[PDB]
């Protein structure tokens, strides 16, 4: 029944989360796995799904990388992510 390829752990950070049209907003992670991450912010629940975000972790020691993701779905409390290519 499981039909993640991945499994998630929680995980907790700031991310930077910025789109094209919609603009950019701090929000938090929830959990993670190697594909996806769901990012919590109300603000983010009325994204379409299949639009493109970049999130970058913030507050870091390094420069975290500035990944491409696909919104897969929203909730109540904001979305589903997944890793692009
Ligand atoms: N479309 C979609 N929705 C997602 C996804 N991940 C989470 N959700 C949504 O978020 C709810 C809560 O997920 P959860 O806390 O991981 O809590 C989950 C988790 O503990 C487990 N679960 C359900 N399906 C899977 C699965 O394929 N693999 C594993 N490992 N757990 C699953 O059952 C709980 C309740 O599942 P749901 O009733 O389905 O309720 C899910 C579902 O509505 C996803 O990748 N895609
Ligand atoms: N960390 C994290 N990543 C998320 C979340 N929601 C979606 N993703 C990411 O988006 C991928 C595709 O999600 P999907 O198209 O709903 O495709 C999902 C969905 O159809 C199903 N699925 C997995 N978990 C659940 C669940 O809890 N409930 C339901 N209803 N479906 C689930 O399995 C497919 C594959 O799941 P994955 O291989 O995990 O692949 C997931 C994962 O990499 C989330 O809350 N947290």
């Amino acid at each position: 029944d499981n039909q993640r390829q991945y499994p998630r752990t929680p995980l907790k950070c700031r991310i930077r989360i910025s789109h094209p049209l919609f603009g950019e907003l701090m929000a938090q992670t929830r959990d993670l796995s190697d594909t996806g991450v769901y990012v919590k912010h109300p603000d983010l629940t009325q994204l379409p799904t299949g639009s493109v975000v970049t999130g970058q972790v913030q507050d870091l020691p390094i420069d975290a990388p500035i990944l491409q993701m696909e919104v897969v779905r929203v909730d109540a409390e904001g979305v589903g992510l997944r890793f692009l290519s």
